[PDB]
Parts: C-alpha cells; structure tokens; sequence
C-alpha cells in the first residue's frame, strides 16, 4: 500500500503539523514496513497560485507557463490517484488553510478528471482512498463555529471522491507548555489509533 | 465618506463579481456623489503569497523582499482603516475564496495592528466599518453546509473588528440563462437596497 503525505506549513522544522506528519510516517514505517511512503512538501516546493492565465491552462495553443502548469496538475493528480492513504497536514492560518495547500487543491480539482458531472450531481473520481487530516491551531476551535477548515476539508475532499476522512487535531498550541504538550500528546494518540487500526 | 472596493476574481472582464462590484460603484457615485471610492483589484495587482520569509517580515534586519512586504502590509492596513465602507468581491473557487483575496487577508491580519489580545479574548482594531460581501457561485450553496465562504468571511472580518457585514449572493451562474440572469437581478436588487439605505 501507498501513503502520500502533504506538508503545508510555512514554519519548516518549527512546524507542529510537520512534526506530527513525521511521527505518522515513523509509526507507519515501523508498523507497515512494505508500504511505500511519498512526502510532498508544498512549502519547500511551492505550487503556483491559480490565476487567470493558469485556469486557462486547465479549461488554442498554450504559453510555456500554461503548458508547464498543466503538466504539474497532471503530475499532482496522477500522484494522488496512485496512493491509497492520503495524509494532509492542514495548519490553520487566519481561519483558513495555508495558501500552500490551497494552491495544490486549485490544481487538483478538474472536471472530467478528479470529478465529473452527472444527472443527480457532481461525483468524485478519486475513489478508494482513506484520508487523514492533521490540523494544528494556536487556539481551540474544534466543534465550534470558528472552525471552517474542518468542514471545508471534508467538503473539498468529498467533492473529488475522498469521503473517508479522519481528523487529527492539535489545538491550543499557543496556550503555554501544558497545553502545547497536551496538543502533541493527544494528536500522537489519535495517530496511534489510526496507524494500528 | 469613503468606499473601498476589493476585486478578487481571476476572470477579469468576464467576472460576475467584478460586474456586480462595478454596478455597486456606479450606484454609489450616483447616490452619494461626495464620497470618494477607491478600487483595488487584487488579481490585476497581486499580493504575494504568505510564506515563511514573509511571515518573518511581519513577526534582526530584513531582506529586501521582507521590508517590501512589510511596507505593502502597512499600506494595505492603512487603506482599510482609512475607509468607511468596505466592498469585498468574494467569488467561490473550489469551496474557498480566491487566493487573490486570501493573500490580502494574510497581510492584513497582524497582532497589535488589526487586532489585539486582551484578558477576555482577541478584539479587532478595525472599528466603525460597514462591509458588503458580493459573493458569486456557479452552484447554489447559500444556507447550506457547502458554504464555508460566508461564515469564514464573517469570522475573519469579525476577528479584525468588522462585525457589520451584509452579504450579496449571486448563485447558480452555471445553471443556464434564466438562472444566471436571476443571479444578476437578485444581486443588483440587494445592492440597491444597500445603496439607498
Ligand atoms: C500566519 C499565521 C496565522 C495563524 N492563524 C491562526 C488562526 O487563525 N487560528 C489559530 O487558532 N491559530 C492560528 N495560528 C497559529 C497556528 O495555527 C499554530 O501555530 C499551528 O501550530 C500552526 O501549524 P504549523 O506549526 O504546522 O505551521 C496562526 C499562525 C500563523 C503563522
Ligand atoms: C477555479 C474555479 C473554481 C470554481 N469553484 C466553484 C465552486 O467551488 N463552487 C461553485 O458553486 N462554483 C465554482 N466556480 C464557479 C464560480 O464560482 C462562478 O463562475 C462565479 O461566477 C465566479 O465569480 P467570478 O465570475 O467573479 O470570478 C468555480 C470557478 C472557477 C474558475
């Protein structure tokens, strides 16, 4: 089986979500040693912003910049469709996801490729996947009205076919050492229950 | 009084939200001729993505790139604080706002500048504003679970102090000519009720 890990924090080795993604990988390698794991760091190797020129590349001959972004989109969709387990690190910045992750989403969502229209609605074409979202927050938003990230991720992932999503939260990072420790400990325990399922 | 219009679509003169923002400006000029209106097109003049280098500029001496982004952030916050009425065009792309608008948000949200921490929580420092969100959608999401854009905008704007927000929806653009006409007509009528309040 095949695991894809998508890192999206801008805080590099200080990132809470990267430390937790790295813990997931460690645990996965020990407990499922035959599985191949690919890590894509969307901050280290940024995906361009979706602009008018790029959306044209996805939807006459293309400019160099456009051909290249189509190629990238194809590469990213191919990689997603190639993996069985999708781990998405989704730190919350200003009540949204990171722009790093977003730009990835904007190249992956493509009609007739990752979803298609039917009579009874759109349906996703990325099938058979199990996702895990590792989402870190300075504050505490879980199950509250200020967490749009969680439902947005469920919505966006479901749209492209990924309806089996498990969320791992690391909240209250900003609230001192007991709380930041609690966040790590709680997230790791959640990861452990997933890895040993 | 002073009106700031923030355009965020990537579809230029084909943009539904830009056409509706332009209608708002037209109507505002006719009905409040003394008011000064500023239009900032976040697609035409893009704001950089918030990355590790830039967040450093906001939070030792800075690189050229960092000083410049601080300067930009200061300019954007100064402009926002200078206006009374804030019109934000928020087309929905892949269940989020545009990255164009987002990058603006990521430079405007700054502790001790647009919000501050207190004992009873954070409180916004952009006070006295009236916002209008003009949000366009191919589908129909209003009051449903797939509209995270609306609560995200309320949340993010409220965080920085902008708690008086009125939403103008133009939905079902993608559903043929009666529906796209309906969207325009319904949005314009909503704008009209706002402009003549
Ligand atoms: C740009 C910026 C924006 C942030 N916005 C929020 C916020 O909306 N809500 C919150 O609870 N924490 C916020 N935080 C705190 C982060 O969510 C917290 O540091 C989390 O650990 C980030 O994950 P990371 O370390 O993997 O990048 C923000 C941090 C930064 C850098
Ligand atoms: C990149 C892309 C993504 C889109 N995503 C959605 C979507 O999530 N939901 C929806 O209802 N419409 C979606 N649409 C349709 C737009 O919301 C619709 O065309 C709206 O009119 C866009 O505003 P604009 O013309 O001002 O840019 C999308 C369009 C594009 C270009």
């Amino acid at each position: 089986s095949k695991v894809l890990v998508l890192k999206s924090s801008i805080l590099a080795g200080y990132s809470q979500s990267n430390q937790l993604s790295d813990y997931f990988v460690e645990q996965w390698r020990e407990k499922h040693s035959a599985d191949e794991i690919t890590v894509r760091d969307l901050a280290a190797n940024p995906i361009p912003v979706l602009d008018g020129e790029l959306v044209g590349a996805l939807r006459a001959p293309l400019t160099p910049r456009q051909q290249e972004a189509l190629a990238l989109s194809d590469e990213l969709i191919a990689e997603l469709k190639a993996h069985d387990v999708i781990v998405i690190a989704a730190p919350m910045y200003n009540f949204n996801i990171s722009t790093q992750l977003k730009n990835y989403f904007d190249l992956v969502a493509r009609a007739g490729v990752t979803f298609r229209y039917t009579e009874n609605g759109p349906e996703g074409l990325v099938t058979g996947k199990k996702a895990i979202v590792i989402t870190s927050r300075g504050g505490i938003h879980k199950d509250g009205p200020t967490d749009l990230v969680t439902p947005y991720l469920s919505t966006f992932l479901g749209f492209i076919g990924i309806t089996d999503v498990k969320f791992v939260f690391a909240e209250g990072i900003a609230y001192g050492p007991e709380m930041a420790a609690k966040a790590q400990s709680d997230a790791k325990a959640a990861i452990d229950s997933i890895v040993s399922a």
